[PDB]
């Protein structure tokens, strides 16, 4: 392990590193295990969760469709877009992510054990329903599990779709896009998905070069506030409200320097 995963070539992890390289259960047990003990990765966890039960409950960020791109093979950024969102499409560029994720929808006894998550959005919400409720609620809500490449025009490929009211992506774009042109790129063509109006909700890392799962690194291209507002501007869209948090991951794990959450509106 000199380098990153896949990036000897270019300098920076490549699409495919993440089907055969990427381990989904190791992710979820590194990152998302959501222990009691206020460690760097619970917290951020939580304040993600706050933001998205935010965004999607409070600011009432609602519609028809929601296309989560860059699910890998988590639920949590799903669990409250579920109250405000008829249908949600979840999609990845891992195979084996959208495998580990699908055992969770069928509710496989395999599957990885998200109800301490489950058990917090709850919470959150003021505990109108119980785990089991808020569970069948996201099954039900998530229609299709379909591939992604957010390099490509089409994202989604020939898979027909209407136009969606929310596209989301949470922790997907700073590992997905290996230079600024790209990053930009990408905005453009999840546009290609939303309405005019539609919203975009964005959540990643703030100046992060890498983050490790176990001994294995990944790239991640190291993106300040400034170029994030300006990317997503030049892409066309309007940003509603931007927030910056310092709360960083331990280093073990990336070398980050806080996270952003944005929402904005395409044109
Ligand atoms: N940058 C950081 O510092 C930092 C900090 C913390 C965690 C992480 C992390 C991660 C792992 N994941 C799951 C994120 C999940 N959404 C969550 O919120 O946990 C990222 C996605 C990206 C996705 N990918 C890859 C290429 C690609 C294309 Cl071309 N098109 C669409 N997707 C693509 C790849 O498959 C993988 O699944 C990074």
């Amino acid at each position: 392990g000199l380098v990153p995963r896949g990036s000897m070539e270019s300098g920076f992890t490549s699409k495919d590193t993440y089907l055969s390289h990427f381990n989904p259960r190791d992710y979820l047990e590194k990152y998302y295990k959501f222990g009691s003990r206020h460690s760097a990765e619970s917290q951020i966890l939580k304040h993600l969760l706050k933001n998205l039960f935010k965004i999607f409950c409070l600011d009432g960020v609602k519609g028809d469709l929601l296309i989560d791109i860059g699910s890998g093979p988590t639920i949590y950024q799903l669990l409250s877009a579920c109250e405000s969102f008829k249908e949600i499409v979840v999609t990845d560029y891992s195979d084996q992510n959208l495998q580990e994720l699908e055992k969770w929808l069928k509710a496989a006894p395999a599957a990885f054990d998200w109800s301490p998550v489950v058990t917090y959005v709850c919470d959150l919400e003021g505990n109108r329903v119980k785990g089991p409720e808020k569970e069948e609620k996201l099954r039900q809500a998530v229609k299709q599990v379909l591939k992604c490449d957010v390099t490509q025009s089409q994202p989604l490929g020939a898979v027909p779709l209407p136009p969606a009211d929310c596209v989301l992506s949470t922790l997907c774009l700073d590992a997905a896009c290996p230079d600024l042109p790209t990053y930009c790129r990408a905005l453009r063509n999840l546009g290609s998905l939303l309405k005019p109006g539609g919203f975009l909700v964005i959540m990643d890392a703030l100046k992060s070069s890498y983050y490790m799962i176990g001994e294995q690194k990944f790239s991640s291209l190291p993106l300040g506030r400034e170029a994030v507002e300006a990317a997503v501007k030049e892409a066309g869209y309007t940003i509603e409200w931007f927030e910056v948090i310092s709360q960083s991951y331990s280093s073990t794990m990336a070398n980050n320097e806080g996270l952003f959450s944005l929402v904005a509106r395409k044109l």
